């Protein structure tokens, strides 16, 4: 009368999980659902601390996704695999996993996919050809030429799929996994109309920092506020291209109160906290407040 | 004209660091200084995530101390050693290290000391004898019988000390290192007057959670607020014992605005943030706010 | 019409899982249910390979339990914690975790419990006092004095329990966790009547190997088969003591066809495969058969 | 009269080991010997579990080779190095090491070679040019341009070689190491005659799974058994090409009783067990049998 | 009167350290200073043992630089990051870090730079184009297109720089970091005049071993001493090219007494000890001497 | 005509290795042989760097033993196990392993033994009772009550022994393993006659550093050389006790030229190099010499 199965209120709500949590959840559908109803915009967390223990703490807060950065995050291969597994298992399927991979590292990519990542963000995209190279490695034939791993499952033992006669989860992979090009250079912005129009993509992300450096704009240099006009134009071209092609934007929110504006701009997947900067600011701020409040005891 | 040495404003302020950051900073003096001037109460951070990368992020915020929990933190031996080194090196000596060790684990204790911990918190202390067993293992003769490690330094190469003719840093260790008993049981509270009076101790900490469980008090059970009277009496006996013997209290601040009251109560070392709970609450709260702000787009 | 939630046949059957998989499943009830209906005798796997990847492979086969050996298994602290989490999460709660700990290692014990182990096997038990020392460390007051860890959960975020007003999962821990003394010495057998009668225990295990060595019996020395009479008497005294006190026996099955006999003897938790020996024999046997079948091509 | 040296029956039979076990054994000769006498066909084990402890267990069963999969196995760099060392040292040279590397990862390749791998399997080979890129990186001049590592040996201390005046083991490497292209795509099969004819190769392997996906064939879709004709033709073209050029085939045996047929088909290196699937099936099968045998106790 | 700050003699002399030790020290200036005054030639140590503990021991000896070999050293990604941090922090900024990376591995390169490496050595350089590919990845725009990592610092908390209005340390990176092509092939030597003349480079290194193999010269084959004339000519062409273009040479000293000659030849960064070979020879030599001295006790 | 088996000069000389290198070599006999012929005094290396890669480098120099310090060396459990395996396997049985364990850590002890350590050094021994507690845990019945591990071998597959009908290697363990008390306190010296007379011990070691601290003697305080008389007396009492009871002394040689004198004093196992201090001094010395030789180029 009190077992877990008899207490529905305790059950996990994981609308997009696969039959097995070692496989990617359906980010493809999650994005389509957020486009249809923006109140369902995915709210997630950026994960750059190379610690599966941290992934577990993040997963327990039940974010819509955990965005793991392998381009700049110091994750070893096995640890990346374990972090992806931990995100999906410790959130019991509620947290989809998106991984930003190094632009030319095939091993990081296959590791992320084999472990269950539902989305791949490609940095520094400037051509449609660069994106198609990822399509080839990310999807099984007939879509691409992704290599099938034998170690991810066990025939007749651990091979469940949401799809019919899909013992190898090829359908799961080709139907759930998403590709998200990241535009973060002058050349990328100049060719964004073509990239945004690719039938193969499921999202678009901008890299303000790298863009500003490449554009020769003083990053964090708004004298009297107001971003540089060149940046404004770049973001306008980028966002309009995504919107016209029905592509949701992926991005981060410097402050959570920016969310409504981002949604109005077309963002449907927003990282609302970043583990490294978030923890740093939380601790630094608490220390500052504490010391300040102790000054009254001087003398 | 612009090297680091020529830019004093960039130099680290590490009032208590030892000659080498592989050795403990002077927590003994830091505590005495905070007692003399409570505006100098040490503000630190509790560290339970077993990741040296996290220690580095915490150390960069320059807390007065990093409190590493080995009683319940999943740190392996080498990783504990590396975390202690990282706390002191990445804060360039500004962050002293305090380690709460498992009550009967000699290896955790020697590892913490050999790596440079300046303070040891002993859990579940109930007798003066239990504390004296730690004195024996924590200090070199004539104070105790701590074993001298040969691998922590290199004779004539890396053996600097703040003390005269102290090539083995025996003086550094015996003069800088502190012992902090933690009172967290009914029997501990009943014998706190004796424990607080020990000439060997340098601080006292209370464990509210374990105490409440041991006392049969409903942890987190304040119907209309107001803590249980049995707990109030326990804290009064504990704090009065510490105060009368000139022993500073070590503790945590549930909310940073509690700091002034804690200082008034005799706390001179306060953990103002906890990595696990802090990160969890930060992310969970941001997610909640984000989703709430997206509801306006429903339909 | 095809999401996971809409495909009940794919849902995990985890009769004893807790509200959160970071907490122990109800082994206490599982054992009582197996005693009531022996067809429900728990069939599990012994895990001595210190690799969480292996734990994941074992968990995917959905054993009733994964028995992790820390007395002789080379698991580091963090890796033990991760293996316990992996067993429960990758089996989605179907696999309870039992850990045999080193007889005097408090850190191994607290690590196993804090990570979610539902059963603790104590090696070389010879006195009721030795068992009561484990009761003190394994259960929270009023039963024992186990220390409460703050890092295992997150207040108001990740603290679900199957029990009412149990935000700290103290009820979960004290109601789900089991103690299993292991009898494996001459003195242990001589005092088994007293050990078996302890109200605090939930199972009993025998250690044939250590017993035989201690008894001076030629381990693996059955000339014409037929175990030594001294061993037979020892097992009879052991099994009769367990049976008369209503204590289920925990043990291993050298060959799976021994299961019926073991159940008839009172075993209600049986390890039917061992990862190290199982993998070794599987590979060695396949190699032998392969080479033998190739001999026909000689010349 | 009883030391190891005085007990020849206990000595290791390692026909192809190098002077030092940190260097590759002579797989080149082992393959030639198996071609001359098929009863000597190499029987090995596939290793996909990223654990050196597992490598040690596998090595102790004395397989003719351990096939480590780095294309899909989650081995970190140092762990790959350690696994290769463990395979050769724990089998005392009896187990040669073959590594399937990611197709474009130079670091995985140099790590595998520097650690002592005697064979490299190249996945998804479709052109002779792709194979020649591996020849360049796998062999020292004059054969290729492989970079010489200084850290693998110690001049005048640990630099033994089976070859004369070969202090750097350049001869060992160029004479012992083998290249094995893996054909697993429609284009690969279409160009197999050319690949099989390369004077540089020492073996050929087929990838049925990837081939079937690429060919649009229902993997595991034999309605009434009988593989797809397109697959049969592909295997016939592949095997005939290998046979006509005197190239031994490398492959796996779904069941050990397939060995004779595989040898008749030209296989001279067969993986007769796979650690991940083998352990999974062993445990799952034992659990099933155990539970089934317990049903008689229901009620 | 005796704190660290009051004991200047104990302070670290780190002429080239950055504002934060997580950022590269100024190797660019160190090299220019050594060119101006060769008595300041950088004396460092080569590090091939994949252990951060070893890095710490090496850093404590205060070398002018620690040269980490990732081309052939078995460093995992996170461990490489930690070794670079340890070299700079445990030497308190006195030891600059130079990393030789695999020629085509972008992740090794970004990891080395993000962790604080001040110099990158590129192996097997044969064309100016190969070097310019590294310039693109090593420096931020306008010099290159290096991607900016968000996880290396914390805005407003840990972002100090020696340069004005340089919150992102872009100036630090572009002004401190050096590129050192390594010439170690016949084609490399044939094109050394062009490589040496590149305005983008800051040093040149020769690879005698790889060169000799590529040139078909008997490495370690000086019958009556005297290196092969082809090698002499190669080194002459190499050194003259470096000297005429004002490029300092980077190299190793087989024996420390070679230093004066190397400086006369234009070397300004010399690795005077190698951890693997150094430790090996030290131990092997001590063992030999010890056993030899014990022979007098025979009988 | 050139295989390894056909080149006896390349074969390993391992007089004391067991049938399997996962088991302890015969240190018991090695010590007896050194006592009979002191020219055979064991020359080994002390290993305090927690890196199995380092163990491999040390093992390749073929020391008579590798002395691993777990009392003060930061070895994790699995890493200790791997280091012990590496020492014996990479020296192909020539290097026996001695481990100094923490005085009260049962897990360190069982790990060291289960991995193959042939000798255990017990620190801070002061009573015969302390030594007998180790005898109980180190040897199987009838000698002690050491627990038998099932994971160290594989029945019928990997269970070879030098002894007859010893499938569990109980004879190997009880006949090869040695106990070495370490005397390093005033009380230890005062009771050395009794400790030295124990029939159970196989060696004796002194701890000069800890002794001097405990005795209140200025460690490294020989004004005009000449050790303190109290120390001289202590060493005389210690050495005479060992000699009269036929117990060989275990110790270290500050400089290799001390070996003859140590042998004359009764030492039969001498650590002639220490990895941490050895590497530190080698590098520091090379740096000093290099910089000194560069001074001539100043100006
Ligand atoms: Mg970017
Ligand atoms: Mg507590
Ligand atoms: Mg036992
Ligand atoms: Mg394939
Ligand atoms: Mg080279
Ligand atoms: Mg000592």
């Amino acid at each position: 009368a009190k077992s877990y199965s008899e207490q529905p209120e305790l059950h996990a709500k994981a609308p997009y999980r696969s039959a097995m949590l070692t496989y990617p959840g359906n980010l493809r559908q999650a994005l389509k659902d957020a486009m249809a109803d923006p109140s369902k915009t995915l709210m997630g967390v950026a994960h750059g601390i190379p610690s599966t223990f941290v992934t577990k703490v993040l997963a327990a807060t039940k974010p819509d996704f955990v965005w793991i950065d392998v381009e700049h995050g110091m994750f070893n291969r096995l640890e990346l695999h374990d972090a992806i597994h931990a995100a999906q298992h410790h959130s019991e399927g509620r947290s989809l996993v998106i991984v930003r991979v190094p632009k030319h590292d095939e091993v990081s990519l296959s590791t992320a996919l084999d472990a269950g990542a539902a989305g791949i963000v490609i940095p520094h995209v400037e051509t449609v050809e660069e994106v198609r190279e990822f399509v080839k490695e990310m999807y099984y034939g007939p879509i691409g030429r992704r290599s099938f791993s034998p170690w991810t499952f066990s025939p007749g033992i651990a091979d469940a799929s949401l799809f019919p006669n899909d013992p190898y989860n090829v359908a799961t992979s080709n139907n759930h996994v998403c590709i998200i090009p990241q535009i973060e250079s002058v050349k990328g912005v100049e060719n964004v109309d073509a990239i945004a129009a690719m039938p193969e993509i499921h999202g678009l992300m901008f890299g303000p920092g790298d863009y500003m450096i490449d554009a020769g704009l003083d990053l964090n240099g708004a004298l009297s506020g107001v971003p540089h006009p060149t940046f404004v134009e770049a973001m306008t071209k980028f966002s309009t291209a995504a919107q016209r092609n029905g592509v949701p934007i992926f991005g981060g929110a410097l402050s959570v109160d920016m969310v409504p504006s981002l949604i109005e701009q077309g963002y449907r997947a927003i990282a609302v906290q970043f583990d490294v900067w978030g923890l740093s600011r939380l601790v630094h701020g608490s220390l500052a407040q504490a010391r300040a409040s102790a000054k009254q005891f001087a003398g």
